[PDB]
């Protein structure tokens, strides 16, 4: 019964509870990468990268 | 029974509570990476790089 | 019965709880790079790098 | 300027965030009195009593 | 300027993240009070009782 | 300028996070007075009680 793999779990999340409470939130790049506020997120990849926040200012 | 694997558990994430409450947030880059706030995140990769909250300045 | 693993765990979080309570965050970066605020990350990776909360200024 | 009061707060509830996840729930009460998942009551009462989640079992 | 009061808060309740998971929760009460789950619940009175989970078996 | 009082607090809750994670929670009272999980609760009260998880057997 090669593989009879019953239930499994890859890449989840569940169950998250959030609050943000700014007044004044603020962001201002030139010429770079900004990334922010990610929150609640899976993912699964088969042969390949798997970056999920990644931020990168040039390439040359 | 090759591989009779049952309710296995890989990259995952359950059960989270949180609260941020600032008052003044402020990012400013010039040129380069920021990666801020990142929360509750899972992944599984198969064959591959496997970054998640990544940041880099430049690449020549 | 190769692999009859039961219930294993592998790269898992679970039951986090955080309260960030600011009043004035600040970030300023130039030309580099910058990771903040990370929380409740997991991953599994099979033949690859596993960096997470990663940071490189430059790369020639 | 009797009472120039600025903004005031009074019973006041704000920023909640909630996640409940069971399998299997169950109430079974016999002549008596049962009161459960009360979330986010706010209330403000003048002259009179303010009971928000009573629960009794007789009255004689 | 009698009672220049300015922004005051009173019975306030603001910024509550919450994650209940169970699997089998079960209530069974005979001929009494029960009072479960009450959460982010705020309140104000003047010239009055005040109670706000209460549970009383008889009265007589 | 009789009671110029600013920005007073009475009776505030703010800034919680809680993760509850049973696998069989259960309750079975006969005759009695049960009160659980009460969270996050704020309130005031001016001329009168204010008990808040109050519990009580008989009265008589
Ligand atoms: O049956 C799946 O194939 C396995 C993975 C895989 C792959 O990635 C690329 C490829 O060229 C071949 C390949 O054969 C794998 C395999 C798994 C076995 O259990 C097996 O008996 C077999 O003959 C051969 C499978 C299903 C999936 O759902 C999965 O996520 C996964 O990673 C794999
Ligand atoms: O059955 C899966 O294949 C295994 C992994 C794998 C792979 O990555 C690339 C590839 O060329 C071949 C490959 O054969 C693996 C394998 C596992 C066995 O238990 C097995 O009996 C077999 O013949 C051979 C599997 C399923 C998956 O779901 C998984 O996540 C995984 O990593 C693997
Ligand atoms: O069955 C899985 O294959 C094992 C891993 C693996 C791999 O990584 C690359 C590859 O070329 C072959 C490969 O064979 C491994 C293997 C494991 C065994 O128990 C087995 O009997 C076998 O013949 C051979 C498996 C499943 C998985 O879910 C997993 O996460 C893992 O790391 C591995
Ligand atoms: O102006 C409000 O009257 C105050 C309360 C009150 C009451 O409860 C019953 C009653 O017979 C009389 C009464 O006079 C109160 C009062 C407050 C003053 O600041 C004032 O100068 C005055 O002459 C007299 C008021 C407004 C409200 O919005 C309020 O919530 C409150 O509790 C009260
Ligand atoms: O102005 C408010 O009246 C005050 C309270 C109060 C009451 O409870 C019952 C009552 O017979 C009279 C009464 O006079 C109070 C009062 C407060 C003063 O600052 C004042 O100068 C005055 O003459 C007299 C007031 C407003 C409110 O919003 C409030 O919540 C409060 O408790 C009170
Ligand atoms: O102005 C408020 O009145 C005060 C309280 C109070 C009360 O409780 C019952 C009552 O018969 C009279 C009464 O006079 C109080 C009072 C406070 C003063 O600062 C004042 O100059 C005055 O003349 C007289 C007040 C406002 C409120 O918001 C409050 O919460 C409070 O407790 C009180």
């Amino acid at each position: 019964v090669l593989y009879v793999g019953s239930k499994t779990k890859e890449g989840v999340v569940h169950g998250v509870a959030t609050v943000a409470e700014k007044t004044k939130e603020q962001v201002t790049n030139v010429g770079g990468a900004v990334v922010t506020g990610v929150t609640a997120v899976a993912q699964k990849t088969v042969e390949g990268a798997g970056s999920i926040a990644a931020a990168t200012g040039f390439v040359k």
